[PDB]
């Protein structure tokens, strides 16, 4: 079975998170969706990962899972 635990990316930059998934975890670029969210916990920095699917430590299948990364982009 080619399923690993999802790293915790909350608080990291999008660039780090995307390239970690691709180069270290082995997720295909096609299976990463980036969404911008307008709200985030207090202290969040614009551009930072504030939510992720799968959640930290949950199963991610290297070929099946559609990874979703939410980035804080306030108005």
């Amino acid at each position: 079975v080619t399923s690993v635990a999802m790293p915790s990316y909350i608080g990291s930059s999008l660039e780090f998170t995307k390239n970690n998934l691709i180069q270290i975890v082995g997720i295909k670029e096609a299976n990463i969706e980036v969404v911008e969210v307008t709200t985030a916990p207090a202290g969040s920095v614009e551009g930072m990962v504030v939510e992720q699917s799968p959640r930290a430590g949950e199963k991610v299948d290297l070929n099946k899972t559609r990874v979703k990364i939410s980035i804080y982009k306030p108005k």
